[PDB]
This record gives C-alpha cells, structure tokens and sequence, in this order.
C-alpha cells in the first residue's frame, strides 16, 4: 500500500 | 522533540 | 528528491 | 496538515 | 509495533 | 545506516 503522512502533535500514517 | 514511531495499519509517531 | 513511502511489514521510502 | 518529506544526508519533511 | 528505520538509496522501516 | 527523526514546523531525519 502507498502510505500517505500526516501532522495531527503526532504523525499519523495511513495507508491506501 | 524526537520521534518515536510505531505501526498498529497505522503508523503513528510521537513526540519524546 | 522527493521520498515516496509504501507499506507491505516494512516501509519503504524511495527517492523520486 | 499533510507532510511531505525530501531527501538530500538528512531527510526533510515539510507540512501542507 | 516499534518502527525503526535505516537509511540504506531507499529508506526501509522494520518492525518489533 | 539508522535514522533518527526529530519534530520542532518540520520533521528532521538524521543519520547514524
């Protein structure tokens, strides 16, 4: 799956 | 900060 | 150059 | 907000 | 699980 | 090598 990141702090990675 | 990163997916990574 | 990420696990950066 | 990372070492991740 | 990652180029995140 | 990230904004990937 491609993993898409974000800033949320935290990271969150999710995936597709 | 650091990043500590785990994957449950998610991955998430937190600030230290 | 950009980083591309995927997840199968391991992730996997490659540079674009 | 979305991250973007880049490569050039030292690994960049940028928000949008 | 912890996520670690190596700079190997590509980047490869391996679990615990 | 491993690599270490760091958040102060933009995340930094350092390597070791």
């Amino acid at each position: 799956a491609k993993l898409v990141f974000f800033a949320e702090a935290a990271i969150i990675g999710l995936m597709v």
